[PDB]
């Protein structure tokens, strides 16, 4: 009677359930898995922390609409990787972190194992399920049960705990073929009633300062032509958050983004499309809504996301692409938006978009760019060449380059996201790289560059076309805070270092660029290369404000 | 400018999400909002223990379909709701526990304040989430997210925290009236694709001796048109679980209740509607299923519930309404099920009917009835008045009401569940009683009651139209263990007590019955009385079986 | 080759650690186990709710110093047992949970086994450690593990789960013979540096008006006649917290329990052996101690309570038998405490243990007792009959006897503890009982009564010699609050039930007592019948006051 091992069985079931990429690092006890998944002809990206791995699975997700898978090793590896599945679960983002475990027994008597650690119970907080297949015949069950958790309702994260005894373990090939099973419908559609849609209309309709919010979750749904002829149709302006930007063009005529403050300060209706009222809205209070409660329409799959923050007047609960097709048909035929309102709001985008055009002009000394003429040369780069993924993260680097640097197309956008997390960055451009087949562009504060930057040679290892951006200012914020005490360096300094040195030490394309014209040489050549490369963008120490956009959020002493 | 406080905005709150009663135990820091609430013109319901002032919040969510509401004060209060609240979130049962706590700042840094616990952090395994509201202007919204928790999605148990600093706040009525609103459509339709139930459809279509399982998910939907409907059309044979009885009555002609495991073992498509494919269903695996994969067709509202035990061949996502619906309309004008199938599992019901008729008409010595004689009685009673709760639990007696008490409405019989829970009966009692205001009969094994029994006064007080069966058979399964060692009394016996004397203690009627005109004769006079009551029923000792049905899941 | 079972290796485990009792509920799967404990000739106690099980181990772990080990199945009843345990755990009681539980790869992949939960996970919140024997060969390092963990340190809760698969595995008995073992010393004794003494009998020397403080941990430590010679030798006055009562005799000339206002708000000095500044002390703060941080001594097992409310001056850090040793030799042939100090507090005891006798002396209504010439017949009961113990829950039941009901006797005084429970009462009897040999009295409120009441039948059932007062005044705090609305019963409201009845029903002899006299000779004839007895003591409606002594923890309307 022939037979198959838990290994087999495990790389079967995930490629059962379309998973042939996986990133990770190896290592007791999983390092065979990891060979084996290669042998049988399948990708594993190698990275230098797990975290970044898991970054990466997490971008994945969101990018194809199935589960990024993530691998590790016990305690120690785990917990970096679980650090990346919070991360996942907060954003929405379907993932599977599959982590290695050490022996039942020694551990649950807490007598001293192998890194040692309780890892499915340990993962509970930061995922939406946390598994065990602590039997081989159950591998089939336990990933279907990971992938459904992953994709289906809110997406999010799925802890999977393997158990060293699992891989060792065997079963005959008949047996385990007729186990092996592909989950039917594992995202399934969730239509919302006649009366939701109906609600939402009539709001719409009776609008006279109507306006649309999309989020990354829009984005995620992968329904653009639907959400762009809602917005055609409705004349309704829109305003994207920060990953939603591309979903329409970000140049579309209908875009309020350029008028952001005075759009939902004096709107009536807001119409929130996957996005939620969370801190990135101000929680749909205060100033920012003019001290008052819009009547909010919202299409969002988690049914209890409703009246999480302000009341819902019209709560819509499905899938994105299901409701915004009902409530196309449901306002077919029906006036456009309020001809003044959406007048007033083209003055104002136009009115603003050419102060910062002449911003983007400004000129500077060598070694010294600011944050507009510099990223003013990335947003010509991003409108000739659209097909190209975006990563982004850290204060001013984030935030002008949001505001600045134009997405033509979706899914492109890489950003910091819901926790603002500094560390996205190599791990969002070796999965954007792995799963798109196209270039990749970061541009990276120097401080958020800390958090992933040796990962520059995991994007050597591989040969990705991946261009980092340092907008190198020598500093969190700032470059140029002063000396607390004599000789005493401030705890906002970074060294002004040579990141192009460090690239090339791993086999990539270095670059400085001290001007905006250096800087587009650079970048267009970088690209077109189609190696890894870095560009060190020198910034002006003093160009940047306290944390970008949210320097209120900061708790200052006066006492 | 007039004021209000946190005890009237919590109040209003709840009032604006239909909620005009609560059970609980009062005490610091929350005995004031208990008689706020009442002084308001609302229900409280005062418990002996919040263990079964919980058990009736979560059985009052699934009768009514909307939170059950518990109370409790801090730290050993709040843990014996919370067990409760566990046992809701397992069941689907919508419900949410308040809870009084202490002080944050002592709380936080472990100091030892006045019963300490972060009971926010400690209730999280045991609900869908964990709240508190900390501040007067968050109630409104902190009790839109407690209730949408609770019924929407799978439903469920919600904790809400209420620190005992809360209540003392004040802020403006012009403000509280702005912040005061209502939930639009807390508990949404969720409509299945097309070809989700043209797939569902075709199964079954092409099924030659397919079988409907309806689980108390089914039952909790309140479709019962809908649900009949599909039945009667397709002319499949169906089968309820323990709380799914009487969605459809039990003595309906399709109904294959009674030839249960001849049907799971023999069906080749299998409907699942509301059930869990779980340890009640021997995970859809073995020789209770005849050793094969069936076909399943699985309604759920939960997507990842689908391949959680066994693959399904069509998993139908959403709310049960819409997606029966939706497949009664795609199956309209089909053959009905394949005349064999449904005539061979009529007359094994018809046979199996037949020898159970013999052992509720046999005859026993007095003061020694056995489970079918005894629940026959029962039996008659409930078809001849069957708009009364039937409250359940036990071994025996959980087992043999189950096959022999047949259901003909919807949402009465009230069991132990999906954990087995011995506790949940006179909490159930008061709940079914508060929320229908028509007369309940629990069947109470004597151990399984012992674990509530102090609430027959909570009963008695508020003079509740309830009666109490206790099948008295002296002990877990059977009152004749033989002594271990000399003149030791073996761990499954219990006294053979008269229960009739405590109901009695506390104001409510007893009876003793021997024989089942005795008990007979006690039911129909308790039952039209309105009073609460109790029929101590004396059980042969030695007419169980260890663990009744579930006898195999033993380790010897 | 000869074979046993894991039935019978937990079972000798057990024994080799000097259990001989457990306290449990039956069903699956740890039926069999609590046969086969019988069978072997070792006693198990089943109950009515493992709640009640637990609270009775609980208590058991605190008279003996061995921890009480509670049984019970999986999900809803280690719930419920699992109430109790963290009970334990918060009070420092020595005590091991055992719950049989399901199948780890159905509950692991959340499948829905049978009493499905996480119960090693579940319980960590409410433990000290939280463990699981997976496998045969590991009980006695596992029961060891718990031992161990229970009663060294600070004393407190394990929980040990046992999956149903544990039992039915099997080991050679040569095998289990070798594997069994008896851990050497548990609970050692740990000794205070000698500057740590210095620094407490330097204070103790200096001190004009110093007071020492008993709490329930000096009780547990069994070191009575050490204690009593430190207080004797230094002629400090001494307060005893509620179940340090008895650890000294009550009527000790040095005791300033009757005077403890004015004796904690003008110490300069306070001596804390093996009790807590938690809530019971009002944290050393505010008007309780004079608005002032006094030199606080402090003696204690756990090193990290030092300093949890206010900072403490001396403090000696390990167990008190060996602290207070080393504190007498410290302080030998020192002068005794200041003597205008101790008769002013000697004046102040009299003074108002005089006004209490001439409470206890009025006359009332048949049927209409209050508290003081009701609980004043036990008072007398309890000093002419001392080796009993007294169980007691409550507010106005709790308070008043207390105060009134003097303990000449150690462990002997068993109340609502830490957390001020209802629910104690019937375990605590039952275990008191089971320990000690000897009878057992409870001072029950009415509603306290009713949260284990049910359990009086467990009382009958091993015809043990317990007598119940029922504090029957027909409510909580009081039985005669008004209807909010016409035909509403109140929320406080019990029926004045007749308890003494349902102990009747159940084998049990009842009482009713409706003056001072008829429950004199009712408590008389109960005790010495040594049988389950029940006396309902008809107390006045409106005799109490809200929540007792702590009314002023109460949150009230103003708006
Ligand atoms: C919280 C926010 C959504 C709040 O939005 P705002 O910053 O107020 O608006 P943004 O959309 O970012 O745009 C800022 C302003 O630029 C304007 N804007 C936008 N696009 C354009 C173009 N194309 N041309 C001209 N002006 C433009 C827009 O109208 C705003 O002005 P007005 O209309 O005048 O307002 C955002 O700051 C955000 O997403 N932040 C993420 C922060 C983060 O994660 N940080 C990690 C580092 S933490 C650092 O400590
Ligand atoms: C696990 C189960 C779902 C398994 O279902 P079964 O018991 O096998 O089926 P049931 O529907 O109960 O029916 C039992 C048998 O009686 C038959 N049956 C049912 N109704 C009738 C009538 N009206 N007349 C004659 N016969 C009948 C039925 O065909 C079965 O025989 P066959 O067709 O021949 O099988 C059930 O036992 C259950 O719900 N258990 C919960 C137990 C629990 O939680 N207990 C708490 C105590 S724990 C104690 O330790
Ligand atoms: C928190 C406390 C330690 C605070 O102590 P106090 O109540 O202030 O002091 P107690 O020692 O209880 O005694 C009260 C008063 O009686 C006096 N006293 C004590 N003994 C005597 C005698 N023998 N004779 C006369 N007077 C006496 C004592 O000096 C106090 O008066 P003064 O010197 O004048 O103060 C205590 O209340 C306590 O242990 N409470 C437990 C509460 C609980 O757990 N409740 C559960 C129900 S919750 C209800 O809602
Ligand atoms: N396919 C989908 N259909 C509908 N809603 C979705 C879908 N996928 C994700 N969502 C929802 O989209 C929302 C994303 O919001 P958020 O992460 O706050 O976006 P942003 O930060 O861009 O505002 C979440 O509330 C999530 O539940
Ligand atoms: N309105 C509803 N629509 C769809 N599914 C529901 C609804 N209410 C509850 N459910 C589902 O019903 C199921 C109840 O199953 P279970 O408690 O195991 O029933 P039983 O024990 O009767 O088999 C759960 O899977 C739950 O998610
Ligand atoms: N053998 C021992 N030696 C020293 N300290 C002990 C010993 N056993 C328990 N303790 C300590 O005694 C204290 C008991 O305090 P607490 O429960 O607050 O008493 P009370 O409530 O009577 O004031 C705990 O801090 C515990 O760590
Ligand atoms: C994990 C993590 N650590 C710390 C922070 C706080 N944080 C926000 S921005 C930032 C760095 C900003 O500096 P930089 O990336 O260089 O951008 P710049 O303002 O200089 O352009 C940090 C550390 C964070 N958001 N996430
Ligand atoms: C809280 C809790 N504790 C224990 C159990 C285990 N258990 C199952 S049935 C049962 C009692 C069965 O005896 P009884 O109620 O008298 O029914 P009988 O078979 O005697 O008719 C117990 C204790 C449980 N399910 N829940
Ligand atoms: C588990 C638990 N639930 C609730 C409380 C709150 N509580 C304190 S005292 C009390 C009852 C007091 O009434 P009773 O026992 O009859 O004493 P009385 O004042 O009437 O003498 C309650 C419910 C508590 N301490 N513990
Ligand atoms: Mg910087
Ligand atoms: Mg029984
Ligand atoms: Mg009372």
């Amino acid at each position: 009677v022939e037979l198959t091992d838990g290994f087999h069985v495990l790389i079967d079931a995930l490629k059962m359930n379309d998973i042939d990429t996986m990133y990770g690092v190896v290592g007791i006890p999983i390092t065979n898995l990891a060979r084996m998944w290669q042998d049988d002809g399948q990708r594993f990206y190698s990275f230098r922390h797990e975290q970044h791995a898991g970054y990466a699975a997490s971008i994945a997700g969101y990018i194809e609409g199935k589960p990024g898978v993530c691998l590790t090793v016990s305690a120690p590896g785990f917990l970096n990787g679980v650090t990346s599945l919070a991360h996942a679960t907060t954003n929405c983002f379907p993932m599977i972190l599959l982590s290695g475990s050490s022996e039942r027994e020694i551990v649950d008597l807490q007598q001293g194992d192998y890194e040692e650690m309780d890892q499915m119970n340990v993962a509970r907080p930061h995922c939406k399920a946390s598994f065990r297949i602590n039997s081989i015949k159950d591998i089939p069950i336990g990933i279907a049960r990971a992938v459904r958790t992953a994709v289906s309702g809110r997406p999010g994260g799925v802890y999977v705990d393997l158990p060293a005894k699992l891989f060792g373990q065997t079963i005959s090939v008949e047996e385990a073929n007729k186990l092996l099973f592909k989950p039917i419908d594992p995202a399934p559609a969730q239509i919302p009633a006649e009366d939701a849609i109906a609600r939402a209309a009539d709001l719409i309709k009776n609008a006279k300062r109507p306006v649309i919010m999309l989020g990354k979750g829009a984005a995620y749904a992968q329904c653009d032509d639907e959400i762009r002829a809602l917005v055609e149709e409705t004349g309704i302006p829109f305003l994207p958050m920060g990953m939603a930007k591309g979903l329409l063009p970000d140049n579309h005529p209908q875009s309020a983004a350029a008028t952001r403050a005075f759009a939902l300060a004096q709107c009536d209706v807001c119409v929130l499309i996957g996005a939620r009222l969370n801190w990135l809205m101000q929680h749909g209070k205060g100033k920012t809504w003019g001290d008052e409660l819009k009547k909010y329409v919202q299409i969002d799959i988690q049914a209890n996301e409703m009246d999480s923050n302000q009341p819902i007047a019209a709560p819509v609960v499905g899938d994105i692409k299901s409701a915004v097709s009902l409530l196309r048909k449901a306002l077919k035929g029906a006036p456009k938006a309020d001809a003044e309102w959406t007048g007033a709001l083209k003055a104002k985008v136009d009115g603003n978009k050419a102060k910062l055009a002449g911003k983007m002009t400004a000129e500077t000394p060598s070694g010294m760019m600011n944050y507009s003429n510099s990223l003013g040369v990335v947003r010509d780069f991003m409108l000739a060449n659209p097909d190209i993924s975006l990563v982004n993260e850290g204060a001013n680097a984030l935030d002008n380059t949001r505001m600045i640097v134009d997405m033509l197309k979706p899914r492109k956008r890489l950003d910091s996201g819901t926790w603002g997390v500094m560390g996205i960055g190599m791990g969002y451009c070796v999965a954007a790289a792995a799963v798109t087949g196209k270039p990749v562009i970061a541009v990276e504060g120097d401080s958020a560059f800390g958090f992933s930057g040796m990962e520059l040679e995991t994007i050597c290892r591989y040969n990705l076309p991946v261009t980092v951006i340092i907008m190198n200012n020598g500093g969190i914020y700032k470059g140029n805070e002063a000396d607390p005490q004599p000789g005493v360096i401030s705890c906002t300094r970074l060294t002004r270092g040579r990141y192009d040195m460090m690239m090339e030490a791993f086999g990539g394309k270095g670059y400085v660029a001290n001007t905006p014209a250096e800087l587009k040489a650079a970048l267009e050549e970088a690209v077109a290369s189609g190696k890894p490369c870095l560009i060190n963008a020198m910034i002006d120490p003093d160009a940047g404000v306290e944390s970008g956009r949210i320097k209120s959020l900061n708790v200052v002493s006066k006492v």
